[PDB]
DNA sequence: CGGCATACG
DNA sequence: GCCG
């Protein structure tokens, strides 16, 4: 078992689901006391149980995994013999982690807005929508439509939202192309948006796209809320439904085609197999990886990449389709 | 011990 | 919290 998860594949679906659950709420809950490195161990560690071939069972299993140490080991064992971890379930009934967990799920808030609110005596989002001065505009379209944004989108209403914004990029820039990444990429069935990277195969005629197709969007009645030169915009959607409609949060990113490779590499994820992803890069291989590029910064000179295929094998790494990066 | 991903809005 |  290799230590970085971009050194593995990793399915969405697994052997060790409740193990993996287990440990992610403990990342979750020390990302919430604002400690990133065991944020990450117990998500790395939750990771390697996602990447093994069949269910662990006892606790010797875990010897010589990567990220299994005192603590996370302990949580297993725990799991294993009892089929709970009390440290697991004092965080899940606690309040401080179930305000918390309410309060960064608002599009619009994050760790810092949240801790701020709580410590100011604040639990609940009716207490939020009473005090709406201290809301920005974001936050304030975040808590307006929290309900529908609190309901998973289908990959059924992915094919819809996609014609959408293709015609309007069409509109934008005839030749325009829209490609779907984020977790639906990597073949998820559910997910809390909807993830699309825009291009063009004409390098430099994708400046100046964004505004154009926000414009269109929002000319056809589409765009609940969004932000408005830009390249990115994490925008509202109005998305039809039996009789009605419901909010969808949609994500347009536009990169020349030059950097397509490393756009849909960086935006299709996971989240945390990008950060090993970058981290491997860096401190085994010396390189610099960003949605932009790879840099060497010995030679000063950028890697040209025609495909995702490029990239690992610059790395030096085996490939992994999308499906395989749900780290 | 230091390090822990990244840049745009 | 864990790795190197
Ligand atoms: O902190 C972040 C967030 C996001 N991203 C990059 O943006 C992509 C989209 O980020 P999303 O937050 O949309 O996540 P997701 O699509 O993977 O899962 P859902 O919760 O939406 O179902 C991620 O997959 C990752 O590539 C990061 O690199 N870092
Ligand atoms: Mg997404
Ligand atoms: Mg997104
Ligand atoms: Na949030």
């Amino acid at each position: 078992m290799p230590a970085y998860a971009c050194q593995r594949p990793t399915p969405l679906t697994h052997h060790n689901t409740g193990l993996s659950e287990a440990l992610e709420i403990l990342a979750e809950a020390a990302g919430f006391e604002g400690s990133e490195g065991r944020l990450l161990t117990f998500c790395r560690a939750a990771s390697v149980l996602k990447a093994l071939p069949s269910p662990v069972t006892t606790l010797s299993q875990l010897q010589g995994l990567p990220h299994f140490g005192e603590h996370s080991s302990r949580v297993v064992q725990e799991l294993l013999e009892h089929g709970v971890c009390e440290e697991v379930e004092r965080v899940r009934r606690s309040e401080r982690y179930q305000t918390m967990k309410l309060f960064t799920q608002i599009f619009g808030v994050g760790v810092k807005t949240a801790d701020r609110w709580y410590r100011e005596g604040l639990r609940t989002l009716d207490d939020l929508r009473e005090q709406p001065q201290k809301l920005t505009q974001q936050q304030k379209a975040g808590l307006q439509h929290h309900q529908d944004l609190s309901t998973p989108v289908l990959r059924s209403d992915v094919d819809a939202l996609q014609q959408v914004v293709e015609e309007a990029v069409g509109q934008a820039l005839p030749g325009a192309t829209v490609t779907l990444t984020g977790g639906f990429r990597r073949g998820k069935l559910q997910g809390h948006d909807v993830d699309f990277l825009i291009t063009h195969p004409k390098e430099g005629q994708e400046a100046g796209l964004l505004p154009r197709v926000m414009c269109r969007l929002q000319d056809q009645g589409l765009i609940l809320y969004h932000q408005h030169a830009f390249e990115r915009s994490f925008c509202i959607f109005r998305l039809p439904q039996p009789g009605s409609w419901k909010a969808v949060r949609v994500d347009l990113v536009v990169a020349p085609v030059s950097q397509f490779p490393f756009a849909l590499l960086a935006w299709t994820g996971s989240k945390l197999f990008q950060r090993e992803l970058r981290r491997f890069s860096r401190k085994e291989k010396g390189l610099w990886l960003n949605s932009h590029g790879l840099f060497d910064p010995e030679q000063k000179t950028f890697f040209q990449a025609a495909s995702e295929e490029d990239i690992f094998r610059h790395l030096g790494l085996e490939y992994l389709p999308p499906e395989q990066r749900n780290a």
